[PDB]
């Protein structure tokens, strides 16, 4: 996947619009579409006649070194784009990241 | 996370819904909330002033064995909803998981 809050709400000019959406959409292209085959060998495990975890914990295992591929390199091209902020831009960037994680700990935002 | 399409469109009867209600608040009640500390720590790598791809990789790394020790249990829990239902609920969850996976290679859907 390549969505992110990350850059929700921080005000650009237009030069750095371009310069974001030109990053992202060469990031997009380099990753790959979600790996059909191997959601289809994970239904099959997770149907199988006899249930084989050791089958299902390895085949997760593969899956997840695909997702860290991606988180690797979607990590890149955000600190990329974070580095074409302005120091003030960038504060706002991270107090709006401190409040959402806020969101993560506040047990009253979700009574 | 839980949320699957797994299930989506079988009709069940009261006692397969109850059972699998129950299934699924227990495995929901067994998984942990989100690891914000995690995510804090991947935006400090992201927002570093010296960029570490090594310790961007480390960190995924250790994100990533916590979405594979989710992902082995809600198989585990998935495969227990599966048994619960007939062969011929069977049949019809496995056609509809064929049609899902055929539209990630039908060009012709995205057009």
């Amino acid at each position: 996947s390549t969505q992110s809050h990350m850059f929700d709400g921080i005000s650009l000019t237009e030069h750095q619009r371009q310069q974001m959406r030109d990053l992202m959409q060469q990031a997009r292209h380099e990753q790959p579409p979600v790996n059909v085959s191997e959601l289809e060998t994970m239904h099959r495990l997770v149907t199988a006649e006899n249930f084989d975890e050791n089958a299902v914990r390895a085949q997760a295992e593969k899956m997840a070194n695909e997702q860290i591929a991606r988180q690797v390199e979607m990590a890149k091209v955000r600190n990329q784009m974070y580095r074409l902020l302005t120091p003030e831009q960038q504060a706002v960037l991270n107090e709006k990241h401190q409040q959402r994680m806020e969101q993560l700990r506040d047990v009253t935002q979700w009574q």
